[PDB]
C-alpha cells in the first residue's frame, strides 16, 4: 500500500515547476516514493558533454547547467549546504567533461548524465524541507542493480526485490523518500542508465519490487491521447485503457511512456496513471488489467527514423536455416526487431533507433553486415517512420484496410505487417509525410 | 537448340486430345523431347486407390481406370502389342491397389500413382507411330534422380545432367523421344514423384539439363491470364510477362504453372511457352528473362486452403533467440513458410498445403507442436484463403493500399504481408468470401 509518484523534465525544470510538484506529492499521502527526472535540458547538455567538446562550447553547455541548477538554488530558504553538493556535482561534470573531450565510451556517458538526476532529486529534498517535511534522498544506485550494457542498461529484477527490500524499505517506514529514476549500478559499481526516458521505467520497476498500489506519472500533458497532441491538434484524451493496447502504442511511437514501463506493471498488476504536473484538475489517464467494452481504434502511434533492413538470400541454404540462421546472428548481434515482413526468402525488417542515452550508437555494425552480406544479399533504407494503429479484435472484425488506407491513397506505403496481434497495425511511410498521414488518419478516425 | 513441349491432363485425356497434341508436336521440327502427364482423371484415380479402399470401391476405381485406357486403344490400328503391357500395367495397379489396401505409404503411393504417366506415354508414342513416325518411349526414372522423400521428391540437378547426357541425348539425336513428367526415382531405386503438377516441373528440368532453346506448355486454356479464367470470367489474357513476375504468381496460386517450373528457367534462362492444345491459334503467354514497360499490377492469384499459424511466446527466452530457436524448429521438420507477420513476440505463420501427391500428408505434426506449444504459445486458424497481387515496384509506388483495400470494406482481412518484395502484395481472407474478393479487386483493377 504505497504509491509511487514520477516527475519528468519539465515538471521539476525549475523552483515553480519543482514546488507544483511537491504540491501533489502531499495532496497524497499514500505517496511514499517519489522519482525525479533531471530538470528540462540538462540531460541534452550532459549528453553532448559525454561526446567530447572544444573548450569554448563545452564552457557554454556547463553553464547552462550550471544557471538552471542555481535558478533553484537561489530561491531556496538555507542555499548554503547544498550549495557545496552542486559545486562538486558541477566541479566533477566538469572534469569529466575534460576527459570526454579526450576519451568517450558509453560507460563515461552514462557517468557523466547521471549527474542530472543526482542534482535534481538534491534541491527536491531542499524544496521538501523548507516546507517542514521529513523527506529524505536516496541512491536508486544502491538498489536499481543491471547489467553492464551502458546506454540501455537492463534491470535484474530478483536483485531489485532483495536490495530495496533491505535498504530502501525501511526508509519507507521512516517517512519520505526521493530518489532518481534512469540510472543504475551494474555487477562493479559503475554506474548506468536505462535508456532516453528511463524515469518511467524506474517507477514502474520499484513500484512492483515495493508491491506498490500504484504508480503515478506526472507529464506536461493531461493522460495519454488518441495520438501525439504536438501531431494532432484535435487528439482527444483517453480516460482509461488496458495494459496491453498501451504498452504497444508505447512501443510504436506513444513517448510518454517509456516502452519497458508496463513490463512490471502487467507482471504485477500495479495500475499506472498519467497526468499534467501544471494542470491536475484537467484529468489524466489510468493504465489498468482490463477496461470496459474498449473501441476498435484507440490511436495512432508514429515512430520516426526507422530502418528497413530488407534481406534478400544468396541463394545458398534452405529457407529453413536461411531464416533460423538470420535469426541467429540478430541474436548474437542483439538486434531486436518489433516488426518483421517475409516473402518466400525475402525477409524485411523493421529497425527502430537505439533509445540508447549515447548518440553514437550505430545499430548497423560492420562485423554483422559482412557476416549476413556473404550469407545473403542486403538492403538498407533509411528516413522512413512507422506509423501504427492500436485498438482491439482488428484481425477478426470487418473494414479494417478500406478504413486505414482510403485516405493514405496520395502516399506510398512502403511495408504493411498486420496479423501477429489483434491490437495493432502497423505500417510504413516515407518520413517527410509521417504527420500529414497521422493526421488523416485520426481525422475520419477519431474526429 | 532443342524444344521441349509438355501435356496435361486435358491434353491427352482421349484418342483426340492425344492427336491434337500429336499434330503440335510435328508443327515444329524443333521438338524433340515431349512430357507428359497422365490422361485427364487417372491421377485422382490411382490417388485414391493408393489410400486403400475395399473390394466395391476399388473395383469400380479399376474399371474406370481400365475404360479410360481402353477408349484410346481401340482406335488405334496394331492394338495388340500395347493391349499387353497395358493389361500387366492394369495387372499390378490392382495388385498394388490390394496391398493399399492393408498398408500404405507415401512410398507405395508414388510407385502406384507413377503408372498413369506411364500409360499414357506408352500410348501416345503408338498414336505417333500410327504416323510413320520415328519416335520412341522413354523411362524418366533412369534420368531423373530424385531424393527420397516421396509425395514431393526434390531433383538432384548434379545427377539429372550426368544420366541425361549419358542416357537420353543419344535417343534425342536418333529421333523422337516420349517420356514422362511428374516421376522420377531414388538412389535405392525406388520410384518417387515430384508433387501434384510436378509434370510442369519436369519439363523444365530436361529442359535445362538438355540445354533446350525452349520449353512449351500445353494445357487447357490459352496463355496465362491475369487471374484464373474459371474465377474471373473477365479474366484478360497476358501475352508477355517475366520470370519473377509469373514465379510468384505461380507461387501465390496461378496452378497454370507448379511453383517451381521456372526454378530451372530461372537459372537457364530457357523461356517457356504456355497456350491451349485444343486451340493453338488463339495464342499463348510468353514467360521470359524482361518484359517491354511492366505494368504496375499485372495479375491476381489466389491460394486456397491456407492456414494461419500464429505463435505468441511463453516469454521465456529473448527475442532474438524466441525467433532465432522457432524459425531452428521448422528447419528439422522442414516446414517452409512463404508468408510471415510479426509484431514483437508474436509471430504469424501463413501456411500453404502441401501439395504432395498422397492426401494423408498432414503439416502440423503433434512432435512439433508440443516441442512448440511449451517453447511458445501456438494458434492454429484453419479454411483461410490467400490474395496476392503481382505487378512491378509496389513498394516504391504510390496508391497501392487504396487501390486495393477500398473493394474490400465489407470483409475481414486476416493478415496482410507486404514490403518484402517489389512484385507482390498478399492477404488473407476467410476461405468463403476468396472469390468474390477475387472479383471486386479485378474488375476495378484490369477491367
Ligand atoms: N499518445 C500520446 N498521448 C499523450 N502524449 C503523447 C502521446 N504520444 C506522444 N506524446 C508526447 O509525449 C510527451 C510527454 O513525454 P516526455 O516529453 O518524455 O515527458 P516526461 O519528462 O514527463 O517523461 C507529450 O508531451 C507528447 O508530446
Ligand atoms: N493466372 C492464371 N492464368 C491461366 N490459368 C490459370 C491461372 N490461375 C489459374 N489457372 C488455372 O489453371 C488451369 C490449368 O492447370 P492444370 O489444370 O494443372 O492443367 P495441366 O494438366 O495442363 O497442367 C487453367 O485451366 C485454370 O483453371
Ligand atoms: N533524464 C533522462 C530520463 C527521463 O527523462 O526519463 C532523459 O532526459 O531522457
Ligand atoms: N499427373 C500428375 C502431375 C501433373 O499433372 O503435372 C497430376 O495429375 O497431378
Ligand atoms: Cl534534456
Ligand atoms: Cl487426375
Ligand atoms: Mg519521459
Ligand atoms: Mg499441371
Amino acid at each position: 500500500e504505497i504509491v509511487v509518484s514520477k516527475f519528468g523534465g519539465t515538471s521539476v525544470a525549475d523552483f515553480d515547476a519543482m514546488n507544483r510538484s511537491a504540491d501533489i506529492v502531499l495532496s497524497d499521502a499514500n505517496v511514499r516514493l517519489v522519482v525525479l527526472s533531471a530538470s528540462a535540458g540538462i540531460t541534452n547538455l550532459l549528453v553532448a558533454l559525454a561526446e567530447g567538446l572544444e573548450p569554448g562550447e563545452r564552457f557554454e553547455k556547463l553553464d547552462a547547467i550550471r544557471n538552471i541548477q542555481f535558478a533553484i538554488l537561489e530561491r531556496l530558504r538555507y542555499p548554503n549546504v547544498i550549495r557545496e553538493e552542486i559545486e562538486r556535482l558541477l566541479e566533477n561534470i566538469t572534469v569529466l567533461a575534460e576527459a570526454a573531450a579526450l576519451a568517450t565510451s558509453p560507460a563515461l556517458t552514462d557517468e557523466l548524465v547521471s549527474h542530472g538526476e543526482l542534482m535534481s532529486t538534491l534541491l527536491f529534498v531542499e524544496i521538501l524541507r523548507e516546507r517542514d517535511v521529513q523527506a529524505q534522498w536516496f541512491d536508486v544506485r544502491k538498489v536499481m542493480r543491471t547489467n553492464d550494457r551502458f546506454g540501455r542498461a537492463e534491470p535484474d529484477i530478483a536483485a531489485l526485490a532483495e536490495l530495496a527490500a533491505l535498504q530502501l524499505l525501511p526508509r519507507l517506514n521512516e517517512g519520505l523518500v526521493i530518489t532518481q529514476g534512469f540510472i543504475g549500478s551494474e555487477n562493479k559499481g559503475r554506474t548506468t542508465t536505462l535508456g532516453r526516458g528511463g524515469s518511467d521505467y524506474t517507477a514502474a520497476l520499484l513500484a512492483e519490487a515495493l508491491h506498490a498500489s500504484r504508480v503515478d506519472i506526472w507529464t506536461d500533458v493531461p493522460g495519454i491521447y488518441t495520438t501525439d497532441p504536438r501531431v494532432v491538434s484535435a487528439a482527444k484524451r483517453i480516460d482509461e485503457i488496458a495494459f496491453a493496447e498501451a504498452a504497444e502504442m508505447a512501443t510504436f511511437g506513444a513517448k510518454v511512456l517509456h516502452p519497458a514501463t508496463l513490463l512490471p506493471a502487467v507482471r504485477s498488476d500495479i495500475p499506472v496513471f498519467v497526468g499534467s504536473s501544471k494542470d491536475p484538475r484537467a484529468g489524466g489517464t489510468l493504465v489498468c488489467n482490463k477496461t470496459e467494452n474498449p473501441p476498435l481504434f484507440r490511436a495512432l502511434a508514429l515512430r520516426r527514423n526507422q530502418t528497413l533492413l530488407t534481406l534478400h538470400s544468396l541463394n545458398m541454404l534452405h529457407s529453413r536455416g536461411f531464416l533460423a540462421e538470420v535469426f541467429g546472428i540478430l541474436a548474437r548481434h542483439n538486434i531486436s526487431v518489433d516488426l518483421i515482413t517475409t516473402s518466400e526468402v525475402s525477409v524485411a525488417l523493421t529497425l527502430d533507433t537505439t533509445g540508447s542515452t549515447s548518440t553514437g550508437d550505430t545499430l548497423l555494425t560492420q562485423s554483422l553486415l559482412m557476416e549476413l552480406s556473404a550469407l545473403c544479399r542486403v538492403e538498407v533504407e533509411e528516413g522512413l517512420a512507422l506509423v501504427a494503429l492500436i485498438g482491439n479484435d482488428l484481425s477478426k472484425a470487418c473494414g479494417v484496410g478500406k478504413e486505414v488506407f482510403g485516405v493514405l491513397e496520395p502516399f506510398n506505403i512502403r511495408m504493411i505487417c498486420y496479423g501477429a496481434s489483434s491490437h495493432n497495425l502497423c505500417f510504413l511511410v516515407p518520413g517527410e509525410d509521417a504527420e500529414q498521414v497521422v493526421q488523416k488518419l485520426h481525422s475520419n478516425l477519431f474526429e
